[PDB]
């Protein structure tokens, strides 16, 4: 298999930026108080 | 073609989380002063 790895890979980075975007939102409060 | 789209897709989200991680670093200064 090969395309299956891509499908699992894109979902992984989808998860990366998803959780990472949550991090930006956490600093938002650290800036806002 | 199909796998070519995946290759361009993963690089896109790679770019997404890359630039997004740069955003977290910008708020770091907004928290640090």
């Amino acid at each position: 298999g090969s395309m299956k790895q891509l499908e699992d890979k894109v979902e992984e980075l989808l998860s990366k930026n998803y959780h990472l975007e949550n991090e930006v939102a956490r600093l938002k409060k650290l800036v806002g108080e």
